């Protein structure tokens, strides 16, 4: 378990954690984003990062606009 | 290509979601702000840090207030 | 004495200003979730990250919702 | 001007501004706290991290709770 690898599912478990009720998704809207934007980050500190384990949440987001 | 350039696409397409709305941009206006420092930081990272990338998503910002 | 030291020991300061209300803590629940992701984050830049120093926060977090 | 330092810059910027207005920071407390955050790993990424230059925005931040 790479540090990045743990700072990586800590950061999708909050994701989870604030999109997991839409009422508080939209309230919450930036964090969600920024969240996003971190996860992008440290996948690429990690040397893994492919699109297509991002795209899902900003979908999310989306929806929640 | 690289892994930071994608950080980059992402992060800004997340500022163009929050800033689309008026509305939206002046209830999440800290989450536009830490988006717009990590561009910065992603960017640092990239090696690739143009002011001129950065300022348009300021006056944005300022727009919103 | 390293400097990603000295940025965890402001970001869980931060937390904890942030946490200490209950009710400002129901109010800026994105804000808590992005610090817990960047205390992840530069922890792993440090070289140390133990689940345990991040879990006490983010069962905070899930208290407020 | 290390990209850093530039990123540096930025973050500051973007701290003063939502720090501008108290009625406007009291609102945006959890982003304020992230920039604050934000701005200690990029100054550790730099090698410039000085306690002294992010406290200030600690103790605004303290006083807007």
């Amino acid at each position: 378990m790479s540090p990045y690898k743990k700072a990586i599912e800590i950061t999708k478990r909050l994701l989870e954690l604030l999109l997991s009720n839409p009422e508080l998704a939209k309230k919450n809207l930036g964090g969600i984003a920024t969240l996003i934007s971190l996860l992008a980050l440290i996948s690429a500190l990690d040397g893994t990062l492919d699109e297509k384990d991002i795209e899902p949440y900003i979908k999310k987001l989306e929806e929640s606009l």
